[PDB]
Order: C-alpha cells, then sequence, then structure tokens
C-alpha cells in the first residue's frame, strides 16, 4: 500500500550492499519462532512476525504479539480457515495496533470471541509497504524481514536442515517470513572442488521443534530473483515508521 523505491531511499541511498548475506536472526530483528499448532493461521503469523521485527529493529523493543487477536478480530481474513497478509496489516490499522501475545494467548483452533479489550498497550503499524517480486534481498537488507507467501510441498515439512531445494507445492498455500540470506561455500558431489550455494532464510510458524530452529533455508542465487516455491511471490514489511 506504497510505493517501494520511494521508501527504499529513505533507508538505503547509495549504500551498496553484500548480495551473498544478511541475517536479521542475529543482529536482533527476528523476535523467537511461535507455532501456529492445528490451525490454519499462518498468516497472522506472518505478518505478525514482520510487526515484531519491526519493533526489534526500528524502535528497539522487543515485543511479542497476539496472533490470537489476529485470528478473532481480522475481519478480512477468515481465521482458522486462512487469511491473506496485506489484510492482516490492513485489519491491524483497522484496529489501531494489536494486544501483547501475553495479554492475548494463542488458543490455535480452539472457538474463541475478538476481545479488543484484553489490553491496554496496543502495538500497531503506520503503514506497510509491498516489496517488488525482485530487489527481495534489497528490500530485506534495509527494511527488515518481510512477510510472504510459498507454495509449500508436503517435503517442506520433512525439512530438518540444510538447504531445502525439494519439491514446491500447487499454488501459494503459506506464509512464511524471509529474515534474511546466506551462502555456505560447499564442496563437490560432483567431481570438483569448490562452488557458491546462495540460500534465503525463512522463519516458519511450526515451532521450534521443526527445521532448523523453526527456520527453513530455501535455494538462490546471489541476486535473490531465484525464488523456489514462488518465495515473496507476495511479499510485504509492515512499517512502524
Amino acid at each position: 500500500q506504497m510505493n517501494y523505491e520511494e521508501v527504499i531511499k529513505k533507508y538505503r541511498g547509495e549504500e551498496n550492499f553484500d548480495h551473498a548475506a544478511y541475517d536479521w536472526r542475529l543482529h536482533s530483528g527476528v523476535t523467537p519462532v511461535k507455532d501456529q499448532k492445528n490451525c490454519g493461521s499462518c498468516w497472522a503469523f506472518s505478518s505478525i512476525g514482520s510487526v515484531e521485527s519491526q519493533y526489534a529493529i526500528r524502535k528497539n523493543k522487543l515485543i511479542t504479539l497476539s496472533e490470537q487477536e489476529l485470528v478473532d478480530c481480522s475481519f478480512k481474513n477468515y481465521g482458522c480457515n486462512g487469511g491473506l497478509i496485506n489484510n492482516a496489516f490492513e485489519d491491524m490499522i483497522e484496529l489501531g495496533g494489536i494486544c501483547p501475545d501475553g495479554d492475548y494467548p494463542y488458543v490455535s483452533d480452539a472457538p474463541n470471541l475478538c476481545n479488543i479489550d484484553r489490553c491496554t498497550e496496543k502495538y500497531g503499524i503506520k503503514n506497510y509497504l509491498s516489496v517488488p517480486d525482485n530487489k527481495l534481498k534489497e528490500a530485506l537488507r534495509f527494511l527488515g524481514p518481510i512477510s510472504i507467501s510459498v507454495a509449500v510441498s508436503d517435503d517442506f515439512a520433512f525439512y530438518k536442515e540444510g538447504i531445502f531445494d525439494g519439491e514446491c507445492g500447487d499454488q501459494l498455500n503459506h506464509a512464511v517470513m524471509l529474515v534474511g540470506f546466506g551462502m555456505k561455500e560447499i564442496v563437490n558431489p560432483l567431481t570438483k572442488k569448490g562452488e557458491k550455494h546462495y540460500y534465503y532464510i525463512i522463519k516458519n510458524s511450526w515451532g521450534q521443534q521443526w527445521g532448523e530452529r523453526g527456520f527453513i533455508n530455501i535455494e538462490t542465487d546471489e541476486s535473490g530473483l531465484m525464488r523456489k516455491c514462488g518465495l515473496g511471490t507476495d511479499a510485504f514489511i509492515p512499517l512502524i515508521e
């Protein structure tokens, strides 16, 4: 809901940057991964997560917000039955902030009315930008983690570690967040020596006991244009400033 290039300038400028790697996780920009459990709330978890990061970064504050308040009050979405990232940010603005993870605990699929009053300190967002299907790493590098969508194939769930590059799903069927990229330099199971494998770093919402501490690495190229499984097809990053 804004013009990227217009904002990317206010944060980057002429500063060049390393395209091989930047990890918001270890620079205090990624709050802990959560677990949506058996409720289809990925969208709420993804948007909330990107909001948590803007605070962790910009307003240098660690705060975890209620995905449950979104599942219960974002009407432009369908609670456990699904939703859309931007709709979430939308309703976030409509609601003028979300209660803390703490005053409004998550309860997954268990019926639950929406009570905006369950707290007094609502954390909100001034607005939210949509980042270009490309220029991802760029956004990621200066704006912060990004709520994105992806086609998750069945094997995506088995991912236990490494750099997943397996089969993808049918269509965009999940919201996760991009928190950075990196590049491990492997050798060569195919006869030679060195080689560079670049990857994006995803923060899932299936709890820590999944993939690398809840995070997963998806293949990509130095450029950050190779978006396996539809990565960031839909990509947004909220702004609290």
